[PDB]
């Protein structure tokens, strides 16, 4: 029993972390096979970021002045490469600690565990998720750009996040691992606003059925809703619409608890307009919604 | 910018993690040097747990009723012993991943990362603190036991828990690597009821200044108050006593903010009396208490 905001075990990443520098710019790479991944803004002077042009600093940079060290060990740079926002530094060893991994662009509303890392050296473990804005809510000091989010899905690393920025606001924007942006972000430094960070009510669903499935039961009402009811509902309380999809991925939850989703629905719909009285569940006074239907049946179940 | 719920990274850990079954029992093991360590209770049917005599119950194990599982490869037990509620399975091969490390017991209030496992394997990483009553909030389900509780503090790993026991409350009960249990708690299926699970208030304080540091800046408010008047009002909210010690800790980040302890104690009363109004601190709706300082300050400063 229990629920936490569970990271994954971040051993295969802590592997493949390295420090770069480029002149007097130091921040974190991605060391994976012979290929190091990071911030194509490594580049930069922090005068550069007001209005970088990349392809002009880069004509600028030689593979020698791409520094990138593995623990206190120097790695030869043979050859470097931009690829949309990040830099792809080839070098001539290959990582011998390279887990099995795969790129992906994942959606808002998937989680991550982001490894936050200064130096090329890991500080901490935390579960983020993709905002539906395209932010994430970090914690990402300077020196921490090029600190990665993945998850760990069926033996394979699967690397979704390179952190590039903080906003004015000192929410985060960052990459894939092909270096494209999520959302509407740029790698320069100027007024970027956020648009509205709507709730991800799918995974305020699932943690509401892990909250059941865990004892937490007293917001359980008699009341069930439709989809259509429900979304005029949260659309006023700037929730993201709920779609059938969304009820087709809480079915296994569901029906492992004997919660009809839209019974599930109608007991959300009564907690946004009566509000939670100064209760909580699963020990939060607001509805969490960094949890996704799979995080919930994995911890839920104790995969490894 | 940004404040996180973050763990350690978990890789020295991942790397100590081993399965040991007797019988049909399998848990999780520690593996350091040429020692396994994991909870007496492995020894154990479900039926000897309603009131097991551990010392009669292992006359009848010998070296080679404990299968211990690296990996999917089996290390050869050379000796065990009993030292309190844990066991001790001397093992022919040193654990080559062991790091740096030490056994502590913590002191309520101390928080530490968790890495929950299953049959020897990584499952996830979060932050626990001890209660004030000595249980955790964590997240542990049939097989995570002997699951361990660590910081990573001055390049050493410091073990502080192993996980035994769920109370009938659905809380959480284990023992230092010495195996001595944290409060009053006893590996037996017995009735256990946990005392008053009281706010750790030098965290929460931590964390109010965490949150200023951060931006989050609105319960500041105009009133100071003293030691007593403030323990007055923390009694009746179910809060820890506050002591000079505990104002003593929270010095740098007085210095870095520039907020009194006192002054900050007077906004945690006003939080108390007046409650949050629908507002969110640091993306919190009820005041968070598993940050100490030292937490604050390793993440405020991205300490590796
Ligand atoms: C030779 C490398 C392989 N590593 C792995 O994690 C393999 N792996 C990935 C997903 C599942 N297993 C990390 C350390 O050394
Ligand atoms: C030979 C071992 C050593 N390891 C360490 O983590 C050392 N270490 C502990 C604290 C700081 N450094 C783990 C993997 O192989």
């Amino acid at each position: 029993s229990g629920f936490r905001k569970m990271a994954f075990p971040s051993g295969k990443v802590e592997g493949c972390m390295v420090q770069v520098t480029c002149g007097t710019t130091t921040l974190n790479g991605l060391w994976l096979d012979d290929v190091v991944y990071c911030p194509r803004h490594v580049i930069c002077t922090s005068e550069d970021m007001l209005n970088p042009n990349y392809e002009d600093l880069l004509i600028r940079k030689s593979n020698h002045n791409f520094l990138v060290q593995a623990g206190n060990v120097q790695l030869r740079v043979i050859g470097h490469s931009m690829q949309n926002c990040v830099l792809k530094l080839k070098v001539d060893t290959a990582n011998p600690k390279t887990p099995k991994y795969k790129f992906v662009r994942i959606q808002p509303g998937q989680t991550f565990s982001v490894l936050a890392c200064y130096n090329g050296s890991p500080s901490g473990v935390y579960q983020c998720a993709m905002r539906p804005n395209f932010t994430i809510k970090g914690s990402f000091l300077n020196g921490s750009c090029g600190s990665v989010g993945f998850n760990i899905d069926y033996d394979c690393v699967s690397f979704c996040y390179m952190h590039h920025m903080e906003l004015p606001t000192g929410v985060h924007a960052g990459t894939d691992l092909e270096g494209n942006f999520y959302g509407p972000f740029v790698d320069r430094q100027t007024a970027q606003a956020a648009g509205t960070d709507t709730t991800i009510t799918v995974n305020v669903l699932a943690w509401l059925y892990a909250a059941v499935i865990n004892g937490d039961r007293w917001f359980l009402n008699r009341f069930t809703t439709t989809l259509n009811d429900f979304n005029l509902v949260a659309m006023k309380y700037n929730y993201e619409p709920l779609t059938q999809d969304h009820v087709d991925i809480l079915g296994p939850l569901s029906a492992q608890t004997g919660i009809a989703v839209l019974d599930m629905c109608a007991s959300l719909k009564e907690l946004l307009q009566n509000g939670m009285n100064g209760r909580t569940i699963l020990g939060s006074a607001l509805l969490e919604d960094e949890f996704t239907p799979f995080d919930v049946v994995r911890q839920c179940s104790g995969v490894t």
